[PDB]
């Protein structure tokens, strides 16, 4: 599925994820937005052999099993397959597990790189929430 922006918005904030650990709702839409484009079915080949799967890019060398990961945790207790669902329960279960791992949301690069310090309340201006 390929979320709209205030799509996504919603349906994070429904599953609890705005202002989970203290990071606000568009910080979240912004790490969706750079690493899917809002596609739950966005999959992406590391350098180390692991897969990053789904809206967030949730990696299987920790997070989940996909069987071609050696020396690989599942520590969200899920196939990796499940992060690619139209029903995003997966992802956020699983993004709440990373984002209290003791690094907040850094454990996203791309939300280092492209959302930490800027204005991420813009990817949630608009929506009705
Ligand atoms: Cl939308
Ligand atoms: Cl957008
Ligand atoms: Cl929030
Ligand atoms: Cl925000
Ligand atoms: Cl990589
Ligand atoms: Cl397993
Ligand atoms: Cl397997
Ligand atoms: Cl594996
Ligand atoms: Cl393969
Ligand atoms: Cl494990
Ligand atoms: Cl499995
Ligand atoms: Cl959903
Ligand atoms: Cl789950
Ligand atoms: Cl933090
Ligand atoms: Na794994």
């Amino acid at each position: 599925k390929v979320f709209g922006r205030c799509e996504l918005a919603a349906a994070m904030k429904r599953h609890g994820l705005d202002n989970y650990r203290g990071y606000s709702l568009g910080n979240w839409v912004c790490a969706a937005k750079f690493e899917s484009n809002f596609n739950t079915q966005a999959t992406n080949r590391n350098t180390d052999g692991s897969t990053d799967y789904g809206i967030l890019q949730i990696n299987s060398r920790w997070w989940c099993n996909d069987g071609r990961t050696p020396g690989s945790r599942n520590l969200c207790n899920i196939p990796c397959s499940a992060l690619l669902s139209s029903d995003i329960t997966a992802s956020v279960n699983c993004a709440k597990k990373i984002v209290s791992d003791g690094n907040g949301m850094n454990a996203w690069v791309a939300w280092r790189n492209r959302c930490k310090g800027t204005d991420v309340q813009a990817w949630i201006r608009g929506c009705r929430l």
